[PDB]
């Protein structure tokens, strides 16, 4: 199948999944887009410390089962978030030290593991042990002073409560091959590898925003960590801002390493982000499919002038001008600027620089114009690989009326019919 996210990724292997909060799975928006594009869950806080050891030795999987549960049921595999890290702790084990918080760390790893026994794909053993400070060490908390084999004994000790778990070390900001952070990681996977440490995979988290963008260089790191004999996978993916190029960009960087799992995107709509104000998600509030999305679907199923397929005639803004109102029509095709059209990350069709191809409204028949640009979502469209143009808020067609193909013929919205007046090329 190519229709879905996670049936698109099948296609190679791959799955491509969400962060899966369970006070959202009574929600039957949240569930229908979740159960429908993923088959990877991974709970988004369900099964950290605090969650499932909320006192020592007394352990609690209710909630962690409920988004299990779920996952297996709809056809998911699970990720397993987190066994030991320094967030996130319950109270008991913040206030521990020494030789018994690595016992304590020992302990939640075999009684979580065990509950989970040959149910996880993957489990995130250990996450977030470097720090962000240049210099490419391990971060300062209370399990790095227990020791800094203390990542080591986590993995040996993973490995022999669930065998047949992939176990990965987690991390953000190890993207950019450049910092030292991801040196770091680098140079610790390696000696696991050489010494025979229990590690079957990393885990990139991938947030990336202005203040730590994503890299083309991305592709490296994951090739030079495959290199090592390990798996890796893009765990909490989320771009501030969504480019649509961006997102392409990742999802292509894990097509081309043989040994890159699959993709998760941390959350399922913006609205239940924990940073919805970076909207870095792949579906608006509403549920609306974003522009990223078909960017990313068209991505996993293979990968100027607009013309239209079933009348040899161009996108044209009648005689250029630059009203706002404008309705576009079609139109021989030739050398203008009213006939030069630009997709941008965010999902427009920028013309003249400041203009937006717009639809003045939702339903069957809503005027497609141009208007200045300012981000709503009746200013982006998705380009399907099939050569359909829909919009983000209506998810119409762009459609030439009455499947005219003489010049002059106007541009609406409607159902998409897979018909040729629906159908566009890009030269
Ligand atoms: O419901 C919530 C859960 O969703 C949430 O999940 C955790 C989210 O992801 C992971 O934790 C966060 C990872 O990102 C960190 O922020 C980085 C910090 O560094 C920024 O870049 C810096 C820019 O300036 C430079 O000088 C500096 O060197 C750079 O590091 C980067 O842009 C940010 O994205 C957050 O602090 C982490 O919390 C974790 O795996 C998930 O479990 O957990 C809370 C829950 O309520
Ligand atoms: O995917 C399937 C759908 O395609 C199918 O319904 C199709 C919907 O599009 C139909 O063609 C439309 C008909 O309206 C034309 O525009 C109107 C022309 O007259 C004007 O007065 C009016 O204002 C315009 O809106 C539009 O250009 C043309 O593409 C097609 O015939 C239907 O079959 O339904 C089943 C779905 O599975
Ligand atoms: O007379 C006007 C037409 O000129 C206009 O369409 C223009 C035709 O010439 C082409 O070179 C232009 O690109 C195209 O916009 O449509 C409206 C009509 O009244």
């Amino acid at each position: 199948a190519e229709s879905t996210l996670g049936a698109a990724a099948a296609q190679s292997g791959r799955y491509f999944g969400t962060a899966i909060a369970s006070g959202k799975l009574g929600d039957s928006a949240y569930t229908t887009i979740a159960s429908r594009e993923f088959n990877m869950v991974t709970a988004e806080n369900e099964m950290k410390i605090d969650a499932t050891e909320p006192q020592r030795g007394q352990f609690n999987f209710s909630a962690g089962d409920r988004v299990y549960n779920w996952a297996v049921q709809n056809g998911k595999q699970v990720r397993g978030h987190t066994l030991a890290w320094h967030s996130q702790q319950p109270g008991w084990m913040q206030s521990l030290s020494g030789s018994t918080l690595r016992q304590a760390m020992i302990d939640h790893i075999n009684g979580v593991m065990g509950h989970y026994k040959g149910k996880i794909a993957q489990w995130d053993v250990v996450s977030h042990a470097f720090s962000d400070d240049g210099s490419g060490g391990r971060r300062d908390s209370n399990l790095q002073r227990t020791g800094n084999d203390w990542i080591e004994v986590a993995f040996r000790t993973a490995r022999a409560a669930d065998p047949a778990a992939k176990l990965c070390y987690n991390d953000y900001n190890i993207e950019n091959w450049t910092w030292a952070k991801t040196q770091g990681v680098y140079n610790m996977v390696r000696d696991f590898k050489q010494r025979g440490v229990p590690i079957d995979c990393v885990g990139f988290q991938s947030h990336f925003n202005s203040g730590s963008p994503y890299n083309s260089n991305f592709r490296t790191t994951l090739q030079n960590f495959a290199a090592l004999g390990v798996d890796v996978a893009i765990t909490e993916l989320d771009i501030q801002g969504a480019s649509s190029s961006t997102y392409a960009a990742v999802t292509n960087d894990c097509l081309a390493v043989s040994r890159c799992l699959g993709i998760t995107v941390w959350g399922v709509r913006d609205t239940d982000s924990w940073r919805s104000g970076d909207t870095p998600l792949l579906f608006n509030g509403d549920g609306s499919k974003k522009a990223a999305y078909t960017a990313v679907l068209n991505a996993l199923n293979g990968g100027g002038q607009i013309k239209g397929v079933g009348s040899g005639r161009c996108l044209d803004v009648p005689n250029a001008s630059t009203t706002d109102g404008t309705q576009v029509q079609l139109y021989d095709c030739h050398s203008a600027t009213n006939q030069q059209w630009t997709y941008t990350d965010a999902g427009e069709l920028r013309v003249y620089g400041d203009k937006c191809l717009d639809a003045a409204g939702t339903g069957n028949g809503t005027k497609v114009q141009i208007y200045s640009c300012w981000g709503g979502d009746n200013q982006k469209w998705r380009l399907n690989s099939d050569g359909s143009i829909v919009g983000v808020q209506s998810g119409l067609c762009l459609d030439a009326v009455g499947g005219g193909t003489a010049n002059g013929t106007l541009i609406q919205l409607y159902s998409c019919s897979n018909g040729s007046n629906q159908r566009w090329t890009r030269t």
